[PDB]
C-alpha cells in the first residue's frame, strides 16, 4: 500500500508499504531510497512519536495516509 | 527574548530564553510552566530536532522565532 512521508522540511517519500509491516521496517525503505539512517528517523502520528517495534494498522495507518518525519541529527 | 513553541497538535507557548540558552534548559522552563516533562518534550525547527545539548543561536535562533513541540508518548 502507498504511503506518503512528509517532513516539515518540505519533502515528501513515497514508499509501498505492508499492512503488517513495522515501524521499524517503514524506516528501513526511506533508508533504502532517500538514505536517512532509520536511527535518526523520528516518525510522529496524530502528535506523538511512533514506536519501532510497533505494526502500521497498530496507529490504524491505512493506504494513502500521511506520516510526518523529523530528522533527528544526534550531535548536530 | 521570547520564542513561540507550538505543538504540533495545537498549542502555543511563550517564554523568555536567553540567545546562548541550551535547547534542554528550554525544555526546563517549559516545565516550569507547562509543567510537561522535558523527557516527553520534542523541539522541531524546520523539520529537523533540536539537539538537546546545543544551543539555540547554534541552530540560528533569534527572537519571536516559532518551533515546533511534539508530545514523546509511550506507545504512541
Amino acid at each position: 500500500m502507498q504511503i506518503f512521508v512528509k517532513t516539515l522540511t518540505g519533502k515528501t517519500i513515497t514508499l509501498e508499504v505492508e499492512p503488517s509491516d513495522t515501524i521499524e521496517n517503514v524506516k528501513a525503505k526511506i533508508q533504502d531510497k532517500e538514505g536517512i539512517p532509520p536511527d535518526q528517523q523520528r516518525l510522529i502520528f496524530a502528535g506523538k512519536q511512533l514506536e519501532d517495534g510497533r505494526t502500521l494498522s497498530d496507529y490504524n495507518i491505512q493506504k494513502e495516509s500521511t506520516l510526518h518525519l523529523v530528522l533527528r541529527l544526534r550531535g548536530g
